[PDB]
């Protein structure tokens, strides 16, 4: 096992259950992202029929054609993808055109999930709810709020962001 | 091919070469992230010796022990990872403790790469430099600056962010 993963675990073990629950929300979002990338990865592998790790115009053309994209569209896609005009398209270049960039921050999305009522503040009750399936109690929650504010018993996105960043 | 990937390509083809060059910077950052996740994925697969898609305490214990982590550390890692105290640790929970969260936004990182001199503004010369390995010229660059400001011939992070978001 790589030392960086080992060191990550050792740092993780020192934080509170609530901090790490919050980390798990973000971890779910990485899993989702990574699933999309995996599909693109499998797509790339199928297009690369000579298995040379890059895509020619023809390799992409013949597949887009067989799936209903018309010549005029395929050619515009090809010239957008081939950003270096090399006649060979890299994994990174292919994936840039395949990935849905809409809604691309991890911390903001986690905060929004926690703020159940979308009022822009994380209340005590928002944390009670977050831990509804965990054996944690009111002592743990109070500690978390003190930690956040040691850097109104409510938390703005900025105070949320500032706390989480200080734990990395 | 899934229709969402096809639609992503069709939207990508409509944007400028410079917009898409900027997208490629972010795409590289997704590749990096995805490589880390792939390692964690392969690690998870090796630990899961009964291939039931989750990790018992023992499965993790026996491996951390064989690599130099001491009992007292392994146990703290186990109780941090087992966030639901289930005796079974999920892929998401494992990955939360293995991933380096330090420096976790895509647009900010792209902007910083483009702002060569770290002055907080994207100048005309920063874009000239960005396209140094592309056949693009001064006409293309001017178009890009007009587009950004149609929503000082310089670009702040906010104006950069606002333009990119409007193209998603
Ligand atoms: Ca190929
Ligand atoms: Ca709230
Ligand atoms: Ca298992
Ligand atoms: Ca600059």
């Amino acid at each position: 096992i790589s030392p960086n993963v080992l060191n990550n675990m050792k740092s993780y073990m020192k934080h509170s259950n609530i901090r790490n629950i919050i980390i798990n929300i973000m971890a779910h979002e990485l899993s989702v992202i990574n699933n999309h990338i995996k599909y693109i990865n499998e797509l790339f592998y199928k297009l690369d029929t000579n298995h040379n790790g890059s895509l020619s115009h023809r390799e992409i053309y013949t597949v887009l054609a067989s799936v209903g994209i018309k010549k005029w569209d395929i050619n515009r896609i090809l010239q957008a993808l081939d950003i270096n005009d090399r006649g060979n398209i890299t994994y990174t270049e292919f994936m840039a055109g395949c990935y849905r960039w809409k809604n691309i921050t991890f911390l903001k999305a986690a905060f929004n999930k926690i703020d159940k009522d979308e009022d822009g503040y994380i209340s005590k009750s928002d944390i009670v709810s977050l831990v509804h399936d965990k054996v944690l109690d009111n002592n743990d929650i109070d500690n978390f709020f003190l930690s956040v504010h040691s850097i109104i018993n409510k938390i703005s996105f900025q105070e949320f962001k500032d706390y989480m960043l200080s734990t990395f």
